């Protein structure tokens, strides 16, 4: 047994990482499950008995550790700039006429703008190794327990990497709802951002975990360091190693398409099973992107639109 724990626990793990990846990241389902079920309670109770082959990325993590009863700082890894905000058509003409003036017409790749929370991952070898929330900046708290819960997180990504990337955590609506309904039949959450950061700032792995939290990794530090030279090659970058990087991304031509973009999504967002708060658009091109550089504070390649007012 002992010899035959790990060799199962492997396969196990293996398995479950792959099925995984095909539910909450590509999403072909998560529905009648069963095999990754009876998988996931296989490798549970190998662990039970050799509390030792519980490795830190094990799909058991999702279902989350002991309590803490205190959080770390952590400052660990490249400052995490906010953006310039724009409400109109207008502020985004003049974001990109300072554009146009020191290079010329410049591609933008336009994302939508996640209402959630802000978090760092950081990776060994493919492995997550630690989890941090934005903080100021350049100091927040390590969240990494909880983060093993989101399901669509990698624990070991497809190949042994070495890097930090940047998310949004979120809940989606409808599990808003659900949630809240329950605290009622008990309390009550005000809209998801505090729902998702209220889950992530708590001290219970297991808590998160019941949440059913969501991520979507929209950068990485470092990019240059690892050769990536665009925006839109460090997403994609990011989804060819296992991340899921929301789809509803589309590279844009000029400031015009940024703006057919930004009303596309105005009146397509009560659609959305989560809730995007606007549209953060920026200049793809890294060689842009130094030209402009920015005022240590935000970046004058990119701004982050607000929408409006119901």
């Amino acid at each position: 047994d002992r010899q035959q724990a790990e060799r199962r626990a492997a396969e196990l793990r293996e398995l479950l990482n792959r099925y995984g990846y095909e539910y909450y990241v590509l999403d072909r389902p998560s529905v009648p499950d069963a095999e990754y079920d009876r998988l996931m309670q296989e490798l549970i109770a190998i662990e039970e008995q050799y509390p030792e082959l519980k490795t830190s990325d094990s799909p058991t993590q999702r279902i989350g550790g002991p309590p803490l009863e205190a959080f770390r700082k952590v400052a660990h890894r490249v400052p995490m700039m906010s953006l310039a905000n724009a409400f109109g058509e207008g502020d985004l003409r003049d974001f990109d006429r300072r554009v146009r003036q020191e290079v010329g017409e410049a591609a933008y790749v336009c994302e939508l703008a996640i209402d959630g929370l802000a978090v760092s991952v950081r990776y060994e070898d493919g492995y997550f190794v630690q989890g941090a929330t934005r903080g100021d900046g350049t100091t927040g708290e390590d969240i990494t327990e909880n983060l093993k819960t989101i399901r669509s997180l990698p624990l070991r990504l497809k190949e042994p990497v070495s890097l930090e990337a940047r998310g949004e955590a979120f809940m989606p609506k409808a599990s808003f709802l659900r949630l809240n309904e329950e605290r009622k039949a008990r309390e009550l959450f005000a809209n998801p951002r505090n729902a998702a950061a209220g889950s992530l700032r708590q001290l219970d792995p297991k808590v998160a975990a019941s949440r059913q939290l969501d991520l979507f990794v929209y950068g990485l530090a470092d990019a240059e360091a690892l050769g990536i030279a665009s925006h839109s090659e460090a997403l994609d970058y990011l989804q060819a190693l296992g991340f899921k990087v929301n789809p509803e991304r589309r590279r844009c031509a000029n400031i015009d398409e940024v703006i057919a973009f930004v009303s596309e999504w105005h009146d397509k967002r009560p659609q959305l099973p989560y809730e995007i708060d606007g549209i953060v658009i920026k200049v793809d091109s890294f060689a842009q992107q130094r030209a402009l550089g920015a005022t240590a504070k935000s970046p004058r390649w990119a701004i982050a639109y607000k929408f409006p007012a119901e």
